[PDB]
């Protein structure tokens, strides 16, 4: 997250870190046994880490649970990033509490202008690299479809939305992929892609979770 703020320990209780020896992506806990992330985060050997604040320190509220299975969306295209969503099942259910909690799926798609909370452990620099270790947060509005398409001609599908600031300075970044965009207490987006980080006229692009609620629910119900 570039241009954000330190969230505060365990203030984003649905935020998970995906670890394969190291943090490589975020995710969102949507029930005691399932995490939503980005399809481009897929790999084998995933451990889901819940209750994290500093991802390099065991502070006392963590739960580390290996994945039993991953399900990439059947229509994910890794070239276009269309349908950049996957589900990860935990081998055992997390113990839910005030610091490890699921985030509701949306009932409706959120509109341009709605404020959202974007969070992650990704790079905090638009030039160069620095990783923050504690969770960073950014409040940002959803942008209109027309301004998203104008920013990224030929690249925005009906399964994507932009959020952030056309002036730049505040955005998600590498290492935030797969993490949450929460608006009005519902998971509306997944951190997906952008051209650089926090650059002018290149806002962040997010998977449009409301298009996937039926797939998520049906997949969980049978897996
Ligand atoms: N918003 C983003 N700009 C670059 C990037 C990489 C990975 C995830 C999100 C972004
Ligand atoms: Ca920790």
């Amino acid at each position: 997250i570039v241009g954000g703020y330190t969230c505060g320990a365990n203030t984003v209780p649905y935020q998970v870190s995906l670890n394969s020896g190291y943090h490589f992506c975020g995710g969102s806990l949507i029930n005691s046994q399932w995490v939503v992330s980005a399809a481009h985060c897929y790999k084998s050997g995933i451990q889901v880490r819940l209750g994290e604040d500093n991802i390099n320190v065991v502070e006392g509220n963590e739960q580390f649970i290996s994945a039993s299975k991953s399900i990439v969306h059947p229509s994910y295209n890794s070239n276009t990033l269309n349908n950049d969503i996957m589900l990860i099942k935990l081998k055992s259910a997390a113990s839910l509490n005030s610091r490890v909690a699921s985030i509701s799926l949306p009932t409706s798609c959120a509109s341009a202008g709605t404020q959202c909370l974007i969070s992650g452990w990704g790079n905090t620099k638009s030039s160069g690299t620095s990783y923050p270790d504690v969770l960073k947060c950014l409040k940002a509005p959803i942008l209109s479809d027309s301004s998203c398409k104008s920013a990224y001609p030929g690249q925005i599908t009906s399964n994507m939305f932009c959020a952030g600031y056309l002036e730049g300075g505040k955005d998600s970044c590498q290492g935030d992929s797969g993490g949450p965009v929460v608006c009005s207490g519902k998971l509306q987006g997944i951190v997906s892609w952008g051209s650089g980080c926090a650059q002018k006229n290149k806002p962040g692009v997010y998977t449009k979770v409301c298009n996937y609620v039926s797939w998520i629910k049906q997949t969980i119900a049978s897996n």
